[PDB]
């Protein structure tokens, strides 16, 4: 999907990637209202269990999501950042997505999603 | 190749993704060892001048980088942060490069250059 980046090796310096999985979501404009599957969620499969980034969905109003827990033991409400506006090209017709990070998250993964975005889909 | 994303709409919530152009420059243990070009910044166009963002190169203990003024008045030594290595693949065999961040670069920025690199460049 989008590939991310981490120092590793010996000293902290060695640049390996990390691909990121996707998967849907709930998302809505509070937390009774993420009632549905209207968003795709970039994650990164770690061993504290599964960690998001940011959101995509075509909503521009959205400001919570709704995840399971690692093995679904509960469920868990994280805000999301004012959207990023784009226009990629699904193969369906060229449509207007909203990009949401996920409140907290810092700004070098904000800036490898974006990047690795810009590289990989289509936008406009 | 190495694009990055800028948010620039009516509310500045628009991303429009911006391809970086390179050039060759010189760097050194020190501002005087500068001498022959061997590295290769990343730099972007804006108006009045160029702003260079991280220089890749063969080289480690590459601490400066020297550029031109563009207007002949004189030339610039910009510090750079210590490398990150990574490996590529080139036919010849696994190129080990190092990459330098401008010293006080922001992380947003180097996020941008990092994930752009790491899926437009074959990295392993
Ligand atoms: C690969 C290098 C790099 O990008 C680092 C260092 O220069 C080196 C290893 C660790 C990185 C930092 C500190 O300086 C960096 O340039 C920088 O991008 C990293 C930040 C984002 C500031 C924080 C993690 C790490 O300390
Ligand atoms: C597209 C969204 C976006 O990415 C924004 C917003 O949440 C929203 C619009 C602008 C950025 C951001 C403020 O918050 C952001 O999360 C952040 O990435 C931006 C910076 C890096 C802190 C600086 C510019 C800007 O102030």
């Amino acid at each position: 999907a989008a590939l991310e980046v981490l120092f590793q090796g010996p000293g902290n310096n060695e640049l390996s990637p990390v691909a990121l999985r996707q998967m849907s979501c709930a998302a809505g404009t509070t937390q009774t209202a993420c009632t549905d599957d209207n968003a795709l969620a970039y994650y990164n499969t770690t061993k504290g269990g599964r960690f998001v980034l940011a959101l995509l969905s075509d909503l521009q109003d959205l400001k919570w999501a709704r995840f399971p827990k690692s093995d679904g033991t509960g469920t868990i409400y994280t805000e999301l950042e004012p959207p990023c506006r784009f226009v990629t090209d699904t193969p369906k017709g060229p449509k207007v997505k909203y990009l949401y990070f996920i409140k907290g998250l810092n700004n070098l993964n904000r800036g490898m999603v974006l990047g690795s975005l810009a590289a990989t889909v289509r936008l406009q």
